[PDB]
């Protein structure tokens, strides 16, 4: 069984646009996606296409780059570090669901490094 995604809009919480935040979209984003390793981050776990039951069982708060590209482009996000929260609780929820040395895991370890390198330096404000 699969919750409804997570929200990518919410009237009550205030929007703001950022340069970090425009280039988390453009650049951190946008460059991720194409990885070889991207797309079993690309959009929610659908539990019933993967037949994962536990996933959400397991996964409390889960996060995707597709909700994660939302957000951005709906600017839900009020700066750059909550946007990387997101991305951090993503690579959390793959080695919290999965098991060290998994293919997945290997996957978003991968994303993870590549990741960090390039929030390592944002733009300025
Ligand atoms: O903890 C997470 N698993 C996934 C996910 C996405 C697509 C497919 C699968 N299961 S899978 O096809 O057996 C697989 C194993 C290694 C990479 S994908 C998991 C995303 S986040």
């Amino acid at each position: 069984m699969n919750p409804p995604p997570p929200e990518t809009s919410n009237p009550n919480k205030p929007k703001r646009q950022t340069n970090q935040l425009q280039y988390l979209l453009r650049v951190v984003l946008k460059t991720l996606w194409k990885h070889q390793f991207a797309w079993p981050f690309q959009q929610p776990v659908d539990a019933v296409k993967l037949n994962l039951p536990d996933y959400y069982k397991i996964i409390k708060t889960p996060m995707d780059m597709g909700t994660i590209k939302k957000r951005l482009e709906n600017n839900y996000y009020w700066n750059a570090q909550e946007c990387i929260q997101d991305f951090n609780t993503m690579f959390t929820n793959c080695y919290i669901y999965n098991k060290p040395g998994d293919d997945i895991v290997l996957m978003a370890e991968a994303l993870e490094k590549l990741f960090l390198q390039k929030i390592n330096e944002l733009p300025t404000e």
